[PDB]
């Protein structure tokens, strides 16, 4: 049913960017 916090926003940007940090950090260039 929902998904966001109560609210129907769910910015795109930082929802990308969330996991971004992620599998950017695994692949980490030394």
């Amino acid at each position: 049913g929902i998904r966001c916090p109560k609210s129907w926003k769910c910015k795109a940007f930082k929802q990308r960017v969330l996991k971004r940090l992620l599998a950017m950090l695994r692949q980490h260039a030394f």
